[PDB]
C-alpha cells in the first residue's frame, strides 16, 4: 500500500536502512518563526477544542470516546478501556502543555468525535539525548473512520508541538507505518486462568483440562525478595539513580529527571503500582506495572479483563526471573487476570520459565523526524502507555 499521508512527512520510505553511525533528524535547522500559526482545517461542522484533563467532565468526554472508539484487538473480542484517573495521570507529567490534549468535537451535537495527545520527555536515541513530544491516545470515532481525519489530527499536533522549539516525536502502534525503529512482540502471564479461558483467552485441550491449566499457572504467594513494597516519596531519589543508571545501557529510552520519577512512579490505586527493595536506606530492585483494561465485547458473564502491563523492572540483588516472578505475584495480589510484556529490555529472556505465551502480533516503536539504525527490541529501554 502506498502511504500517500506518511510519504510528505520527515520519516524513512518503506525501503530505508541506516548505517550505525547515522542518528540526525530527517529535517535540520528549523525555525520556530516559520511554524504555522493557523490551525489546521477540518471538514464543514467540525471544531477544535481544548481538553482540560484536569477538569472532571472534560477528562470524561475523553474517557468515553477512549472507551467506545479505540484499540481493538484483532479478532474485536477486547477494546482498551484506559480509566479517567490512567488518563488524569498519562496527560499531566512534568512540563505538560494542555495545548497538547487536543479534542475535535461536532458543532451541532456539541459531542468530541476525536482526539490526540503529547505529553514533553527528554529522548536518549543512540547516546544522543533530543527533546521530544510523546505522542499518544489518537482516536476517531468509529462513525468517521476513513475520511483522512487522523492526517489532521497530527499535522495539527505536530504544528503545536513545533511551536515549542521540538522537532522529534516518539509513538507506538500495532500498526505497520514508514518505519519502524523498532518491532516488539507482546507475551501474555495468564493469572486467572479459568476467567480468560471462560472469555475466550487462553484455550484448553484433551491434554490441558480445566483443572490442569488451573495447577500449571499457580504461583506461591511468598515473595523472592521478602521486604519489596510499595515506593514512597522518600523513595524518588533511589529509584532515579536506580532506574537512570540501568537504562543508559539501552539504545532508546527516557531521561528522566527527580520530578519524572515522583511522576510516573508513585503509586496510584488503578493505574500505576511501583515496588521497591530498600537496604541500608539505598532502593536496591524494583518493581513496576501499570493498569490497562479491556472491556470484553459480547461476553455475557464478564465485561472487563483485568490486566496489569510491566512498566520498569531492575534487580541488583536476585536474578532477573526472581524479580519478574515478585511481579507477577504482586499483579496477582492486587486483583489482576493477566501480566502482559513486551519483549524489551531484558524481559525476553524470562518468558518462557516463567508461563508466558506469546501474543498475536507486535507494538511497533517509531520516531518522527529521526533517521538512524534499527534495532533489535531487546535494545529498546522505553515503554509507552
Ligand atoms: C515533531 C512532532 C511530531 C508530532 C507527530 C508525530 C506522529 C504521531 C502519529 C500518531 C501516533 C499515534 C500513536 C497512538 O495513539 C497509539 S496507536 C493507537 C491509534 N489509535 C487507534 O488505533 C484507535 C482506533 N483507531 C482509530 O481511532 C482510527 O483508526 C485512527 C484514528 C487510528 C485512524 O483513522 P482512520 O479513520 O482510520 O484513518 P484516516 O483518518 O482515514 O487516515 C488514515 C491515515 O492515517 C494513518 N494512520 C492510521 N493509523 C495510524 C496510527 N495509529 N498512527 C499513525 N498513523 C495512522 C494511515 O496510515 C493513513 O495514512 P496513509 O495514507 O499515509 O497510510
Ligand atoms: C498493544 C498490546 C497488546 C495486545 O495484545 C494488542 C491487541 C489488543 C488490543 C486491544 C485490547 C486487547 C488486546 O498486548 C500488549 C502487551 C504489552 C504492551 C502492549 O502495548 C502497550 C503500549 C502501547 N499501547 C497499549 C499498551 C500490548
Ligand atoms: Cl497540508
Ligand atoms: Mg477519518
Amino acid at each position: 500500500m502506498d502511504y500517500k499521508f506518511w510519504y510528505t512527512q520527515p520519516v524513512p520510505k518503506i525501503n530505508d536502512e541506516f548505517n550505525e553511525s547515522v542518528n540526525e533528524p530527517f529535517i535540520s535547522d528549523n525555525k520556530v518563526e516559520d511554524v504555522r500559526k493557523d490551525e489546521y482545517k477540518l471538514p464543514p461542522g467540525y471544531s477544535w477544542y481544548v481538553c482540560d484533563v484536569k477538569d472532571e467532565k472534560d477528562r470524561s468526554e475523553i474517557y468515553t470516546l477512549l472507551t467506545d472508539n479505540y484499540v481493538e484487538d484483532d479478532d474485536n473480542i477486547f477494546r482498551f478501556n484506559y480509566s479517567a484517573e490512567f488518563l488524569l495521570w498519562a496527560l499531566t507529567s512534568p512540563n505538560y502543555l494542555k495545548t497538547w490534549h487536543i479534542g475535535v468535537k461536532y458543532d451541532a451535537s456539541n459531542k468530541l468525535i476525536g482526539f490526540i495527545s503529547a505529553i514533553p520527555t527528554d529522548i536518549c536515541i543512540h547516546k544522543r539525548t533530543i527533546k521530544m513530544a510523546e505522542v499518544n491516545f489518537l482516536c476517531v470515532h468509529k462513525t468517521l473512520r476513513s475520511k483522512r481525519l487522523a492526517p489532521v489530527l497530527i499535522k495539527e499536533i505536530t504544528r503545536r508541538i513545533n511551536l515549542e522549539n521540538i522537532w522529534q516525536a516518539i509513538y507506538t502502534a500495532g500498526v505497520y507505518l514508514p518505519k519502524p525503529v523498532s518491532d516488539a512482540r507482546y507475551y501474555h502471564r495468564s493469572i486467572n486462568v479459568k476467567k480468560l479461558i471462560e472469555i475466550g483467552f487462553s484455550s484448553l485441550n484433551s491434554r490441558l483440562t480445566m483443572s490442569r491449566a488451573i495447577k500449571l499457572y499457580r504461583v506461591e504467594d511468598t515473595l523472592n525478595i521478602k521486604n519489596m513494597r510499595l515506593m514512597k516519596k522518600k523513595d524518588v531519589e533511589g529509584v532515579h539513580k536506580l532506574l537512570g543508571s540501568y537504562l543508559e545501557q539501552f539504545n532508546l529510552y527516557a531521561v528522566f529527571t527527580k520530578e519524572e520519577i515522583a511522576h510516573w512512579f508513585l503509586p496510584i490505586e488503578n493505574v500505576i503500582y511501583t515496588y521497591v527493595n530498600e537496604e541500608n536506606g539505598k532502593i536496591k530492585d524494583m518493581i513496576s506495572f501499570y493498569s490497562l483494561p479491556s472491556q470484553i465485547l459480547g461476553n455475557d458473564k464478564y465485561s472487563t479483563l483485568n490486566a496489569a502491563y510491566s512498566f520498569y523492572n531492575v534487580t541488583t540483588t536476585a536474578t532477573f526471573k526472581q524479580l519478574m516472578q515478585d511481579a507477577i505475584l504482586l499483579a496477582k495480589r492486587n486483583n489482576f487476570d493477566v501480566f502482559n510484556a513486551l519483549e524489551v529490555m531484558q524481559n525476553k529472556s524470562v518468558f518462557e520459565d516463567l508461563k508466558f505465551g506469546e501474543g498475536d502480533g507486535s507494538l511497533k516503536y517509531y520516531l518522527y523526524n529521526w533517521k538512524c539504525a534499527s534495532f533489535a527490541p531487546a535494545h529498546v529501554g522505553i515503554v509507552l502507555l
